[PDB]
């Protein structure tokens, strides 16, 4: 049993819960700092593609801590290097948010916390088979990390709930754990091109939710996408599973880690990407 809000249970316990992996020392999130960080120009700019002939259904789910955008296999991919080829094939989207909307991500940039953190999260296709192989085993895993910010003056087809076509509706207070429903895809793709895909933070860490498994090539965009006031809101809907001492999803996010808790055996880096200028 693991939570955000259950003291007993909560993120303070889990590298003890859980010490495969959530005592290790290259743990996820963790503060972006851009003056600390070493400028890589062979990283080149992100791509999420489509595989035109998929026809399957996407699908939602509140599955007690977050809620979590399932696609189908074969359906949406991220090139790193330019070329379409399937390396890396998307499994699920899911969010983090606070009760308040100045807090919510996990990961901060300098210090800033964003209302809403998006986790796009793919397995390494080039080396595994499927999303089971790859997901406890090294290296399988490279997440998208998409920050949101909140403006007061915006059309809709400017939010990134055009891209996410409000998720069909389904955020709100009858969507309870462990309901799952169809949904009309994501266009990802246009999310992606909301911010400057040339521009992120790219580190090796872990997932950030029990068992916080050490496998996860992290890039976390430093443009943030926008929202309103009122689509944060509808995330804040949804209720949480009956494990959490809060009612109300919120605030379902992990503490900062150090990029190098003392008692590393061998220090990493936390690097960043910018456009070929
Ligand atoms: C995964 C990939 O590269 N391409 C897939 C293909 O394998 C599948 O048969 C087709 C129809 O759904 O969708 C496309
Ligand atoms: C196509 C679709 O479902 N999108 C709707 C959009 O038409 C509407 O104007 C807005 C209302 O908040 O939210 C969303
Ligand atoms: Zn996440």
């Amino acid at each position: 049993e693991w939570s955000y809000t259950n003291i007993l249970t909560g993120p303070e316990t889990w590298h003890e819960h859980y010490k495969n992996m959530c005592s290790g020392y290259y743990q996820s999130p963790i503060d972006l700092k851009t003056d600390i960080s070493t400028l890589d120009l062979k990283l080149k700019t992100v791509i999420i593609y489509r595989n035109t002939s998929s026809t399957e259904t996407t699908t939602i789910q509140n599955n007690g801590h977050s809620a979590e955008v399932k696609f189908p296999r074969n359906t949406w991919f991220i090139s790193f290097d330019g070329i379409l080829d399937y390396k890396y094939e998307i499994i699920q989207m899911h969010f983090h948010w606070g009760n308040t909307d100045d807090r919510g991500s996990e990961h901060t940039i300098d210090g800033f916390r964003f209302p809403l953190e998006g986790h796009i999260v793919s397995f390494r296709r080039q080396m595994y088979s499927s999303p089971s192989e790859a997901i406890g085993r090294p290296g399988g895993l490279a997440v998208l990390g998409i920050m949101h910010q909140i403006v007061e003056s915006i059309k809709y087809e400017q939010t990134a709930f055009k891209a996410y076509n409000n998720f069909s509706g389904v955020l709100n207070s009858q969507f309870v754990p462990p309901n799952n429903s169809t949904i009309d895809d994501i266009n990802l793709a246009l999310l992606l091109s909301l911010l400057n895909p040339s521009r992120y933070f790219r580190y090796l860490g872990s997932l950030t939710t029990p068992p916080c498994t050490e496998n996860v090539l992290w890039t976390v965009f430093i443009d943030p996408v926008l929202i309103t006031r009122e689509q944060i809101n509808l995330f804040r809907n949804l209720p949480y599973g009956s494990n959490e001492k809060q009612t109300r999803m919120g605030d379902n996010f992990r503490p900062i880690q150090l990029l190098n808790p003392i008692d590393t055996l061998a220090s990493r880096t936390l690097y960043r990407a910018t456009a070929r200028g």
